[PDB]
């Protein structure tokens, strides 16, 4: 329902699915405040799986009902509307990095796992780009680290894709990307939301370690959850939803007995 033509603030869920026998993110574009907020969603987060009538870790949303179930589940978790979505393969993500001429990042680690990514300020291609985005071992932070690195990659990509260009040649990633976002929608963004990318901010979801049936889950702090929800909601020109605070708390209370902190 977001009117892109009127440069109305909108949101989008970016997913990185590995189709070869995952990563879920949310971005809010708010030109009225010249900023975009990325939001990494941990796969172990415990929530209601909208449509499955159960509560599982967010990760299984897509795995059970594809794109639809994931979009809905996230829409309930963040208490915000997901106007658009995008599914990218590992082959498409690799071609998107090469189609833009690569991207520069600051590798504060320096792993090397059949691909090696150098340390310090270096340029990344499609190949060494996937490794940098996917890695949860050589990082003394795991999830949080990998998540931070995935957001850095997408931030650099978006920054480049919007750095005045290629857009047509980029299509070499179409055969490996799904989206309800049209070409016209893109042209509207690359001429009316340029300011919205002047500053790309981040947001972390505070949670706790937990376990139910010998499975590791993460129970989000309800009060940190509400704050996050209200934040995103305002990014989208929406008002506070105090009613959601009572819901976040209720959910947390029925699962706090599993927290291991």
């Amino acid at each position: 329902t977001a009117n892109i033509d009127a440069q109305e603030p909108f949101s989008v869920l970016l997913m990185g699915i590995d189709t070869g026998d995952d990563t879920t993110m949310v971005v809010t574009i708010n030109p009225k405040e010249n900023k975009s907020t990325m939001i990494s969603l941990d796969r172990d987060i415990l929530t209601d799986i909208v449509g499955n009538d159960t509560q599982d870790k967010l990760n299984h949303a897509y795995a059970f009902g594809g794109a639809e179930m994931a979009i809905n589940t996230v829409q309930e978790l963040l208490d915000i509307p997901i106007h658009h979505y995008v599914s990218i393969n590992m082959k498409g993500l690799k071609d998107l990095i090469d189609a833009v001429g690569g991207i520069e990042v600051d590798n504060t680690i320096g792993e090397f796992t059949g691909i090696t990514v150098p340390a310090g300020k270096i340029k990344l291609d499609g190949t060494t780009g996937l490794a940098y985005a996917r890695m949860r071992h050589e990082d003394p932070e795991g999830d949080v680290g990998r998540q931070r690195r995935q957001r850095e990659v997408v931030e650099k990509i978006v920054r480049k894709v919007m750095s005045f260009d290629y857009r047509k040649i980029l299509d070499a990633v179409e055969a490996n990307v799904k989206t309800d976002l049209t070409w016209d929608d893109m042209m509207d963004i690359q001429s009316k939301y340029l300011s919205a990318f002047k500053t790309i901010d981040s947001e972390q979801l505070q949670g706790y370690s937990a376990t139910i049936d010998d499975i590791y889950y993460q129970v989000l702090d309800p009060n940190s959850l509400y704050k996050t929800q209200t934040t995103l909601r305002k990014q989208l020109g929406l008002k506070e939803h105090a009613s959601e605070r009572e819901k976040d708390l209720a959910f947390y209370n029925q699962f706090s007995y599993a927290v291991t902190d």
